[PDB]
């Protein structure tokens, strides 16, 4: 059914157990909370924040469920949307590859489970949506995955900004070049390589997959697709929110 | 490389071989001269004529193949068309259960050598377009495989003013019923059915597939898809040819 993946090392916690925990965290103002769908630019936007810090808490959890504490010490949250259908093929490509996880069986069948929002992590819309809502109420800053690959220096521009940090042209690049694709995918510090393969196997899919936007044009018919969007356009209907593809 | 797909019982011609064999038919003005690309409507629109009869020279000859006396006979031509997404799906999945046929391989593998035109009975772009220059010259019918399940009614209407034939209206209708998909399908005089499956096996894939147009839309990537409209494009500057999908 609906459980949460967490991070000691990648791992499947029971959403409530996982609440339970985490009820009642409290939050130092400086803390930096990183909030995302899974597959939707977690480790790529980590790797940019702690890139230009060097405290990060990472967290997959819908904004109803942040524990209020970082509401009421008003702390900064970098948030990542990526749009669904990169996201769901992404998603999939790793049901398909780590062990952690159920099976993914058919392509078609997954679909029907991620648009039902009857997977590991809840409904990706529902998850999105309410983020969005709150960019209204708190310290989030809304980032897309697409725009990022977009504009990674125009994207990085208000990541500063938002955090009052200023670094250099070098060292502003020196990032840059690290968080490109290319670079992180040979990089066994970020790659997940150095892994169990029986816990994920790179064999049958990388983590650091394909990693553009666009791929899922890829693997979705023509039929599902236009099935997607009709599908979409409904759960999306009132949504100021809108993604690059 | 490249034959013709003809029928004493379904069979691969030397295109050359048996255009010298054609070259200089004599042709009787009341005949009736019936051309397609291959899995472009033919056993549909035959059994719409003989239908609409009960002469009919079947062929799937390019216009720059037709031999001059039905030129000369100015022949009642009636030609079908269907839109090469469909066309190609189609013809695809008949390599893949006809014996007759070479071995398709991969989906993505027949697309590149039927964009090429190099797939038995030429090339379809070749093939559709001289005949639609000829519609400007010659005693030509110029149908649409999608046209005809749009409006059958519609357009069993024209043929019968192309050849001054005047049918009943339940006449008429009984004609409808039969050229239906349904129909046709159950009806071992069109469906192929009565045959060695050494020949055509139906458990693979039955000559009456789907039948439906916009079928391909199951098949092709989005990616593959938008492959196929760039190198459509190309192919057709200029043409005024047109199709529904
Ligand atoms: N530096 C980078 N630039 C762009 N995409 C990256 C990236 N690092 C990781 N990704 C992509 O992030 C996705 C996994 O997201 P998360 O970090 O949320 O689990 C993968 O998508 P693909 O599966 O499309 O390749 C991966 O390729
Ligand atoms: N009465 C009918 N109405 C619509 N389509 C028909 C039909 N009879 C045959 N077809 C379709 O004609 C195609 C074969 O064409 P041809 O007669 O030129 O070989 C097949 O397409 P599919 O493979 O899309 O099902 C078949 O389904």
């Amino acid at each position: 059914f609906n459980i949460m993946e967490v991070d000691g090392v990648p791992t499947l916690i029971l959403s409530k157990e996982w609440w339970e925990k985490v009820c009642n965290f409290q939050a130092k103002p400086d803390d930096l909370i990183l909030a995302t769908y899974p597959k939707s630019g977690t480790t790529w936007m980590h790797e940019i924040l702690d890139m230009i810090l060097n405290q990060l808490i990472k967290t997959h959890l819908p904004s109803h469920l942040i524990p209020p504490s970082i509401w009421k010490e008003n702390c900064k949250i970098v948030y990542v949307a990526r749009n669904p259908k990169d996201c769901l093929v992404s998603y999939y490509h790793f049901h398909r590859m780590a062990s952690f996880m159920p099976d993914p069986q058919n392509l078609e069948e997954f679909y029907e489970k991620f648009m039902s929002g009857k997977v590991v992590g809840g409904s990706w819309f529902d998850h999105v949506k309410g983020w969005w809502a709150a960019k209204d109420m708190h310290r989030i800053l809304y980032l897309f995955y697409e725009d990022i690959k977009k504009d990674p220096k125009r994207e990085i521009e208000k990541i500063l900004k938002f955090l009052e940090k200023d670094i250099s042209e070098e060292i502003l690049n020196k990032i840059i070049y690290h968080t490109s694709f290319d670079v992180m995918k040979q990089n066994p510090m970020t790659n997940y390589t150095t892994l169990p393969t029986s816990i994920m196997d790179h064999s049958i899919s990388p983590f650091m997959r394909k990693g553009m936007p666009g791929d899922w044009k890829n693997y979705f018919t023509v039929a599902q697709n236009e099935e997607f969007d009709k599908d979409y356009q409904k759960k999306m209907a009132g949504s100021t929110l809108t993604f690059r593809t």
